[PDB]
């Protein structure tokens, strides 16, 4: 048959329609992406099973005989910077993942996150106070973008002076263009340098932030975090922790604005926002696809995936599986969102889930409440989507504040 290319517009224009078509052809199909053959999983059952089957590694630095592990996400990154991006929990298999996650979960506690709420509401308040009450504004550059950035930067004790710039660095990191590869390798290097310097400043100037906390964590038999592991933990938390949240807010803002029916519900019932945040994740999952490597020949949904293959688990596609989520195309704030694969599934489940939801709820509530007549300042079908299978989102969302 025809091997679909993941670069084609079909996967970037009304893409939830092509997914559903492939999912109906074969839930597990071979594909071409970035110049490598891979397997795309677009079925719910298949995706869940895949995230649970541990023969599929999340480790890109594992060497095997006569083969080269190349996770698409690392398009362009020189080896030394790849290792810096891949020496944490999200890119490690047990037992290392096990000790890495245990040491971090010790400080990255629900307590710490709950003690943040007040500042999160304060930061949220300050931003909206600076927009005014009239005209059109880019809700991304003015709200959805800085809020998450101020939050995680405060969490990791980022020096606000020598802060910023990475915002441009991560923008470039989130798109995998086979030609801008060098620009992608250069951005990645910059990020790694900011972090290396960040921790050293932290190593020298203690504080009671999560990062200084991680620098002093220790355990009986599990041990403590080494330099490389620590610098990598900090990087992933700061990057995957702010960008993914930005998508939550922007997408979430767009969605309600275009589904007045749902906005009214959220607006009347307060207890409806926690669930509204969940349907947002389900409907347009930021982590469009997740990557695994077949360390052994695996069988997914009757299909035998050859050993040493690159498996791309399309979380976003799995969320729209009709046999698991009835009428997957109706954005419904009342729906049962239980079982969606946006925070992951299995052992690599998102550690930051409670901080993510803390932001989603606090942000959206403040926005729609202080601006009861908030409107989308552009044709809905004109909203530009980010061509990223790595992290989907909106980079410019113009809204009118007063009317
Ligand atoms: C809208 C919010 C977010 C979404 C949708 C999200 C999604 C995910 C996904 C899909 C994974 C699993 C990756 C895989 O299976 O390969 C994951 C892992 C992780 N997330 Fe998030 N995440 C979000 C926010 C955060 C935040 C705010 C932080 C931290 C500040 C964070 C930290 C982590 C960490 C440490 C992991 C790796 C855990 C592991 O692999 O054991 N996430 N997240
Ligand atoms: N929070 C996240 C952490 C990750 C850690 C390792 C690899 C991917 C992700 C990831 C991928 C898409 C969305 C969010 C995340
Ligand atoms: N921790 C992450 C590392 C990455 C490294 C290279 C490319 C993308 C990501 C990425 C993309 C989305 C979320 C997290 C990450």
């Amino acid at each position: 048959a025809t091997v679909p290319d993941l670069e084609s517009d079909s996967f970037h224009v009304d893409w939830y329609s092509t997914y559903a078509e492939l999912r109906e052809t074969a839930p597990v199909t071979p594909v071409r992406f970035l110049g490598q053959d891979a397997w795309l999983v677009t079925g719910y059952d298949e995706a869940k099973a895949a995230l649970s089957d541990l023969r599929l590694s999340s480790d890109p630095k594992k060497k095997y005989p006569g083969v080269e592990v190349e996770f698409p996400a690392y398009l362009g990154f020189p080896e030394d910077v790849r290792n810096y991006f891949a020496t944490n929990m999200g890119t490690s298999d047990p037992p290392t993942h096990t000790r890495l996650r245990k040491l971090v979960s010790q400080e990255f506690t629900v307590r710490r996150v709950e003690a943040m709420r007040p500042r999160v509401e304060q930061i949220t308040a300050e931003l909206l106070d600076e927009v005014g009450d009239s005209g059109v504004v880019d809700i991304v550059d003015r709200f959805a973008h800085p809020l998450p950035i101020k939050v995680i930067c405060e969490l990791l004790g980022v020096d606000e002076a020598a802060r910023g710039a990475f915002g441009r660095w991560s923008s470039e990191i989130l798109v995998m263009d086979p030609e801008r590869a060098e620009q992608r390798g250069q951005a990645a290097r910059e990020v790694v340098n900011f972090i290396l310097d960040l921790v050293e400043r932290r190593r020298t100037e203690p504080g009671d932030d999560l990062l200084s906390a991680l620098i002093s964590v220790q355990d009986d038999d599990d041990g403590r975090l080494s330099a490389d592991e620590l610098t990598s933990i900090a990087l992933v938390l700061l990057l995957a922790g702010f960008e993914a949240s930005v998508s939550l807010i922007g997408i979430g803002t767009y969605l309600l604005l275009t589904h007045p029916d749902q906005l009214a519900l959220v607006r009347a019932d307060p207890s409806a926002l926690p669930n509204a945040v969940e349907e947002i994740l389900r409907y347009i999952a930021p982590p469009e696809t997740t990557t695994r490597f077949a360390a052994e020949e695996v069988e997914i949904g009757g299909v035998a995936i050859p050993q040493y293959s690159t498996v791309l688990v399309a979380n976003g596609a799995a969320n729209r599986d009709p046999s698991q989520f009835p009428d997957p195309h109706r954005f419904d704030v009342t729906r049962d969102t239980r079982g969606h694969l946006s925070f992951g599934q299995g052992i690599h489940f998102c550690m930051g889930r409670p901080l993510a939801k803390l932001e989603g709820e606090v942000a959206l509530r403040a926005l729609f409440g202080r601006f009861p007549a908030l409107s989308l300042g552009i044709d809905a079908d004109d909203v530009v989507w980010r061509r990223s299978l790595l992290l989907r989102g909106i980079d410019h969302l113009p809204v009118r504040l007063d009317g």
